[PDB]
């Protein structure tokens, strides 16, 4: 009667109303936008590196560890100054897909905290992982502006 849905992180059935699924749909959106950025032919190496970092961090909820080079990259990166409008008016597609991906990462962060206040995820979601998702978003930002 109460709709349930498979969660791969707990290997269980959760209520379909769960915030998990909202979190996941933001991660997937982020990766889908990085895919659209990959599809543009601009900056292919740096867009695939950041996709790799996000998927590794994302899969750390159930497994998946960054190497040393890619943690340096996140801990080196602060969040820079920007004006979204200027990137929008020109309409460079690669850079707009990057921004959409950052928007999605930022939403995933928001939901990842809401997730962390549920019984099923209080012990699985660690602020370390959240801090890496956040820094990955800061990388996207710096790359889109470059």
């Amino acid at each position: 009667m109460d709709i349930k849905r498979y969660c791969p992180v707990t290997d269980s059935e959760l209520p379909a109303d769960h915030v998990y699924f909202k979190f996941r749909s933001e991660i997937e959106a982020a990766e889908a936008y990085l895919g659209l950025a990959i599809s543009e032919g601009i900056k292919v190496r740096e867009t695939r590196e950041i996709l790799d970092i996000i998927d590794t961090v994302y899969n750390s909820l159930s497994d998946s560890k960054l190497n040393d080079f890619q943690e340096k990259r996140l801990n080196f990166t602060e969040e820079d100054w920007y004006d979204i409008k200027e990137k929008a008016n020109n309409g460079n597609r690669w850079s707009l897909y990057m921004f959409l991906a950052r928007s999605a990462v930022d939403s995933a962060v928001y939901w990842s905290y809401r997730m962390k206040e549920t019984e099923e995820f209080k012990e699985i979601v660690k602020e370390e992982m959240i801090s890496k998702l956040l820094k990955a978003g800061y990388v996207i930002l710096r790359e889109s502006l470059g």
